[PDB]
Order: C-alpha cells, then sequence, then structure tokens
C-alpha cells in the first residue's frame, strides 16, 4: 500500500506581475534606470526566463516603504522577515485549506504537518502557525523546514512516504508556502546573478494530503508515490547557494547549473527506473522543477524527450514563474486537470509510470518516481 | 521490529567555562563591569541554574574582534553566522565520527542523514557540509532542520523512527550540532530575558545511529523507540519564542514556561503509556530536556519523581549546560554508561520502559517511549 498523493491546493498573492513589463518596472522602484547595461541584462533575463506572469508579495508601496529592500544590499532582514513569517502562514493556509477540501475528509483527521518554507524562520514555526490557523489536533506530528530551496518539493514527498507508510492512518498534509520577501532585492553590477531571482522567483503555496490505503468511498488518489532519492550532482559544489544575512537571502547561481544538471538527469533516472525495469524515458509522465529555461530545454535534449513532454512543467513556469519547492505541485495539480479535460485515462497524461524532479542547493536532485491514478 | 538507537557519539568545543568564574567574565568581556545592580542579578542567575560548566565556541578573543557580538544589540548576524555555519558543522563532524565508530559498520552503509540546527541556516546546510566532510555516500538521503529549538531531539528520533522502519536495511545517521555564537549577546539594563541564555545555554554536538532490524552480530542497541508524539501545551501560546534577527537570535520565555510544561507532563505520559498499560512514572528510565533547573523540578514535583530518576539529566546539565535539541542525547548516552558502571541490567538504570522527552517552542512536547536492551 504505497503513500498517495490524494489532494492538492494552491495559492499565490493578489499581486500579479506580467514579465513583459516588470524589467520597467524593477528598474525604477529599485531606482537603477541609469544602469542601463545592467537593465538590458535584466531585460534579457526576463524575455528568455519563458515566464508571462508572476505574483508576489512585494509591491511598489512596500518597498517605498521599505527601501531597505529595494536596496541590493541594505540592512533589511528584520523587516523582511516580519512579513515573510506572516505571508507565508496565510498563504499556506489558503493552500491547505484547498487541499483538505478536495481530500473530503475532516481536517481532525489530519496526523502529521510537514511545512517547507524557503524563508520565514521563528519558533515556532509556520507549521505551528498553520496548526493554529487551521485549528489541526494540537497532537498534530509536525516537520518544519527552513531555507531548503527548490529541491524541497521532492524532500516533503520523501518524508511524507515514509511517515504514511509506517503510520496506519496516518494522513499528511504537507504545505510548501513559498514567499520571496527575502530574497527581493535589487540588482548588482558585481554580483549579475543575484538578479536572476528577480526575473525568475514567483511566490506561491501548494498543500498537498498524503495517504497510505486510502478510503475509496471518500478519498480519491491522484498519483501514488512509488519510491523517492535524494542525490548530490558530481562536481557541482558552490553552483547554487543562498546565504541568510543582515540584508535577507542571497541569490548565487552558477552558469554551470543547466549542464550540470541535465548532464546528470539519466543517472537520477536510472537509478529511479532501472529496478523497475524501466528505460524509455518518453513513457513516463514529467514533472520537473522548473529551475529554469535552459534546464528544461537541457534536460529534453539530453534525455531524448519530445518536444512537449514537459509541456505541463513550462505552462506552471509560464503562469507563475519560479515558485521553488510548491512549484512541483503546482505542475502536479495541472498535470491531472488537463489529462482530465485531454480525455486521457490516468492523471499522468494517460501514462502509467511518472517522474518528480526537484532541484535546488547541492547541487541537489531528488528523485520521486510516481504512478498515475486512472481518471 | 522497532527503530534502535545503535550508537550515540558526542562533542563539544574546546572551551570550558566553570560558571562559577561565568559571572565576571561575561560581564567583563562585555564591557558591563560597571552595571553593578545587573551583574547581580546575572551571578544569581548563574548560581541556581545548577550548571557547573559549559563548553562554548565564544571566546574574549572573539568577543575583541567582533564587538558588535558582545553588544545586546547590534548588526552582527553576518559574523555570527559565519562562524555558526563553520561551527556546527566541525562540531557535528567530531560527534558523528564517534557515533559511526561505536555502530561498528563502514560509514558508507549510512543511508539518511538527519541533521538538526538552532542556528546557522545556510543553502545548501549542514547536512550537505556533513555529508561531504564525512564522505557519505552522495546518495544519502538528507533531511535538514533549521531552528526548531530544544523539543527536537524527541523530532529527530521521530523522523528517523518511520524512515528507519519503512526502508529495510536503512541506517540513519542523526546530528543534531547546537552552537550558540548566535545567540550570544551582552546584558542590558531593559532587557531580561537573553540574559538568562547566556547564564544556560552551552554548545554541543550529539550524533546518533538508528536502524531497524539490527545485525547483532556487528551492530549493538542501546534504547529502541517505541513510539513518538508530539503535542502543543494548551494555553501556552508565545511562551517560547525565538527570532533570527540582524542582532542575531533572541529567545523569550514567560515565567510560566516551568509551570506550562510540569502540569502537562502527565498527559504526555498517559497518552503514551496508557495504551502499553503503564501507570507507574517512576517504572520508567527518565531522559528529559533540561531547560532549565525549574524545568526539572517542576516535573520531578508534579510527575511525582522519585529523587534518582532525572540523575542522569541533572548531572549532565551540571556538566554541559542546555545544549538545545543535543542534550538528550548527552544524557541517553551517559545513561547506559552509567547503568553500566553502576552493574545494572538494562541501558536504562536496570528498568524495561522509558520516556524522553524534547521541550520547545510552541509550547511543544516530543514524548519517545523507549525500551532499554538488556546489558550483559
Amino acid at each position: 500500500k504505497l503513500a498517495t498523493v490524494m489532494a492538492i491546493g494552491t495559492a499565490n498573492p493578489p499581486n500579479c506581475y506580467y514579465q513583459a513589463d516588470f524589467p520597467d518596472f524593477y528598474f525604477r522602484v529599485t531606482n537603477s534606470d541609469h544602469l542601463i547595461n545592467l537593465k538590458q541584462k535584466f531585460k534579457r533575463l526576463c524575455e528568455n526566463s519563458r515566464i508571462e506572469k508572476r505574483y508576489l508579495h512585494v509591491t511598489e508601496e512596500i518597498l517605498k516603504e521599505n527601501p531597505n529592500i529595494a536596496a541590493y544590499e541594505a540592512t533589511s532582514l528584520n523587516v523582511r522577515h516580519k512579513m515573510q513569517v506572516k505571508g507565508v502562514a496565510e498563504l499556506g493556509k489558503e493552500a491547505a485549506l484547498k487541499a483538505i477540501k478536495e481530500w473530503g475528509q475532516p481536517k481532525s483527521k489530519i496526523t502529521h504537518l510537514i511545512v517547507c518554507c524557503l524563508a520565514g524562520v521563528d519558533m515556532p514555526g509556520a507549521d505551528y502557525q498553520l496548526t493554529k490557523l487551521l485549528d489541526l489536533d494540537p497532537s498534530v506530528k509536525r516537520f518544519m523546514f527552513y531555507h531548503l530551496g527548490c529541491y524541497a518539493g521532492g524532500t516533503v514527498l520523501r518524508l511524507a512516504k515514509d511517515i504514511a507508510e509506517n503510520n496506519k492512518g496516518a494522513r499528511v498534509l504537507i504545505v510548501c508556502s513559498e514567499m520571496t520577501t527575502t530574497c527581493f532585492r535589487g540588482p548588482s553590477e558585481t554580483h549579475l546573478d543575484s538578479m536572476i531571482g528577480q526575473a525568475i522567483l514567483g511566490d506561491g503555496a501548494a498543500a498537498v494530503i498524503v495517504g497510505a490505503d486510502p478510503d475509496l468511498t471518500v478519498e480519491r488518489p491522484i498519483f501514488e508515490l512509488v519510491s523517492t532519492a535524494q542525490t548530490i550532482v558530481p562536481e557541482s559544489h558552490g553552483a547554487i547557494e543562498g546565504h541568510l544575512l543582515e540584508s535577507g537571502l542571497s541569490f548565487h547561481l552558477y552558469k554551470t547549473v543547466p549542464t550540470l544538471i541535465s548532464n546528470n538527469i539519466k543517472t537520477c533516472l536510472s537509478d529511479a527506473f532501472t529496478p523497475l525495469n524501466i528505460s524509455d524515458w518518453n513513457s513516463l509522465f514529467w514533472i520537473a522543477h522548473p529551475g529554469g529555461p535552459a534546464i528544461l530545454d537541457q534536460v529534453t535534449a539530453k534525455v531524448g524527450l519530445e518536444k512537449e513532454k514537459l509541456k505541463v512543467t513550462r505552462q506552471v513556469l509560464k503562469d507563475y514563474g519560479n515558485m521553488s519547492s510548491a512549484t512541483v505541485f503546482f505542475i502536479m495539480d495541472e498535470m491531472r486537470k488537463k489529462s482530465l479535460e485531454n480525455g486521457q485515462a490516468t492523471t499522468g497524461e494517460g501514462l502509467e509510470w511518472g517522474v518528480l524532479f526537484g532541484f535546488g542547493p547541492g547541487i541537489t536532485v531528488e528523485t520521486v518516481v510516481l504512478r498515475s491514478v486512472p481518471v
């Protein structure tokens, strides 16, 4: 009896930013219009991001109220955290309620709560906050993960799988609430990669309910968690880093990331699927963290995937941008929705087996083998 | 087959601070010798702490180089984190190596790594650093917990239990590496919370190996993880809070913390032990996070524990102070050591069943039911 995803709910801040207008907005609110060459670089980052829009808690008003946030490097952790701590909770609450609704069981049946937040360190944490906000059982078993990064969607599933499978009747609520208020900052001519964060990172929360042995008279499985794995890409040291400083969470991304990830994907696939006697990567449905269009293009090319295999993944990137750990669940959600609309037999675009990838600091790759459920 | 603790290793910074001399040290290195009145309150704080010594990464030299850390509140997070990130990994590595040695298996057999650090946020984190430092399998399945606090000893065991029992052959290395460099700060007349942490918090790391179905020809069980629970103490909102600020980590505890926790213990005991048909709290061996001397006194009093029940717990507090999440493992380690020296029948002071408690922000209480193992 495999751990099974039985519900997915998502939420995003109400402020929508169309990518086509972001360069002008970003350079204006960060008083960087005098940096003509830097603006062209940023403009191109946005144009090549393959992101059409994003939802952000940050607004021009908030930046006016907090100039130290608009600055590339200014003491601002305190003001960022004040907003971050509240934002991840409220956004996570919205997503959790939607997940709980789809799940179909009363929230009192939630036995475990896993919360994952890029930033917003607080003691007690967002897990405690959500327990109070959702009025969950005070004895709900919680796990709180701060600062894991973009591979965390796989991490929370890896955890949920073992919890669900080792505890009869366990019903795990996962909440990945990602807010970039702690990362949002002005551009730097000396650290050109920092602004990549403002070109691709969006806000969003995803909640999922995971449990083994579904009560088919009320619960409705979406995807089964077959196996999970995590690995560190060889010779990838320092390619993706984030430091929590007095100026908030930094963003470091080396130009080698796309090739490092794409060149190692087949190994992750082989390790995960050889045990299942599966070698045709195109026979799987794909849910890959859209760290960037380069990663997706290179993975598609190097793995030998058909052009549209990552269609849903690319669509989510286009509609919401990179929402860190929550992204893969938006993709998972949209995939089962599109599968239904396209009249396909399974939640995985009609295919039986699938793979979910999380990519992040390490470089770390989380590989989750999934099995679809009939539509 | 229950997840089983098969090894425990510990480590502490090389700088030992005797509590009897800390008041003078503290106010001296923080240029607070002029605050005679406040110095008296701190001296009293340390005297009733029941802590004889602590090991800290901070030194007079470090404070002289970083006066912004010595100040009660000054933009100093960057300098703090630089040391914190390095410290937790180095201290964690030492404890891990010791645990691995006791375990008796090649480190290549480690399948999962759980790292827990009060502070030292970094991406990638301490789990990544330790994987590299210990040269563990690149595919080791890692879990990294930052800023959980003092109940985390139970949290990591609760996690390790499910990992080990749901994955045949899984061998989990847990590393709780706690350093207080991020929360060390000078005294302030307009503040009276952060001063308590300066008197009770110590540095230290503990590592343990957890696995189900031990290979008895090489592995040697110490304690079995029977059940785990986590709960939020009723009407305790805001009682224990910690915030990571530009001035580092700051804690604020209501004076009611000891009472809130102690009054809730019997409930945790009942929930965890009624299913095992156990009701005599003195029939269990005890491992309780020594948040402070008050918590130990009130738990003993309200629960009705005989004087020797928290002996090891109190001894660890006396010898190391409050080392956050790592503490319960120092206690677990010392308990089986003393049990052996006392020629007792089990690793749990000759008793069969035991309980490990973690107390922290929430207020959160982690309750782990333990089973000792026979000792020849």
